[PDB]
């Protein structure tokens, strides 16, 4: 059974904002999602310097991209930290972000959507893509988890029986927008990331399929 | 909770001549593995034609290779017919295959290992590159299953709560003993694939993992 949480209020004022806004480049989630895939990396490769141990659920350390086209899905997957069920919901959804109301106000005044990463809510931005999200996520410290997003309101997590095993991370699967199924293209997934993305120690891999000639 | 059974003892004596023989030209189990995804593809487009519902579950047909090198392990999936539980303990394990011992009795004779999918056997070739095996299975009429195999004597199935979910179709999860890990290799699965296999009416997708530069 799945368990319904409400959004913070300037959460889902920010969602509403986003998920609506005409702002013309979108592509920037990439780097946002990338940017916080990274992040995730770096703590756990941070805490196993004292608890090598937390290293062996997944030896590999990477953010991997996989289009699945027939479900207009895109998932940015990272052998990170992972997000226990506790940090799930308090991490993305019912504690009040910092930078969240400060956004908007900056937006509002001109602000470039960009900026979203410096605010520390670029999770968010994936709905400049997406009007639904899953966040399938595996901490050490607890069972695999889904949380469930369609920038409404509410929020819902579920112990995950349905998922492919992650052996430690967490994938951010995204519902695209019918308008914007570019982000399934190979070239164009490579061009964005080749562009505002150099300076990541990370292996960054696209699962590509082809049909065998 | 899994359920254990006992394989049918010559299925389980052919299991045991093939993961110990030393025959040369191995990588015929793509071709036979590849040929009972096409056939299953087969049945549930025949099908379809009296029931076109049937399709709705999955309406792409494919054939799918998917190499896992951390895992050391291959997939073959196909959205063919599937196999409900009943099918999994029925057509893999249980039940005597009329061709069992007369391949068995044509090998001692000096037939080529090749021949096995003739002789309507072909699954178990999976045995000349792989140790274990996970077979997952999604029939319309049944809920997803998980049938389990180390060539020894007994076999498990079990409900379904940890892999991805399939639309329809079937998984062969090989775990790749570890001298025969080149077919996990892109190169070596295209011309392995090329070579036996021309005539496949359905799309045989690699899915391969680069880095981006
Ligand atoms: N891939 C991830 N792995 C682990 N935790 C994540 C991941 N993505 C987001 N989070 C968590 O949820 C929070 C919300 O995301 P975000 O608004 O982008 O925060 P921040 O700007 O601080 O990265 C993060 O602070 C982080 O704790
Ligand atoms: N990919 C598959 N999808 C559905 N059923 C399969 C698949 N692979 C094997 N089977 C089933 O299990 C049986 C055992 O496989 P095999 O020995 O190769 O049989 P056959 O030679 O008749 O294909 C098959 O007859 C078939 O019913």
């Amino acid at each position: 059974a799945s368990e319904t949480f409400e959004f913070q209020a300037e959460i889902t004022q920010l969602m509403s904002l986003i998920i609506n806004t005409v702002y013309s480049n979108k592509e920037i989630f990439l780097r946002e999602l990338i940017s916080n895939a990274s992040d995730a990396l770096d703590k756990i490769r941070y805490k196993s310097l004292s608890d090598p141990k937390q290293l062996e659920t997944e030896p590999d350390l990477f953010i991997r991209i996989t289009p699945k086209p027939e479900q207009k899905v895109l998932e940015i997957r990272d052998s990170g930290i992972g997000m226990t069920k506790a940090e799930l919901i308090n991490n993305l959804g019912t504690i009040a972000k910092s930078g969240t109301k400060a956004f908007m106000e900056a937006l509002s005044a001109g602000a470039d959507v960009s900026m979203i990463g410096q605010f520390g809510v670029g999770f968010y931005s994936l709905f400049l893509v997406a009007d639904r999200v899953q966040v399938i996520s595996k901490s050490n410290d607890d069972e695999q988890y889904i949380w469930e997003s369609n920038a409404g309101g509410s929020f819902t997590v579920t112990l995950d029986e349905v998922n492919e095993r992650i052996g430690r991370g967490t994938i951010l699967r995204l519902f695209l927008k019918d308008d914007q199924l570019e982000y399934l293209e190979e070239k164009r997934i490579k061009e964005v990331i080749k562009r505002h993305s150099e300076f990541v120690a990370y292996p960054i891999q696209l699962v590509v399929t082809k049909e065998v000639e």
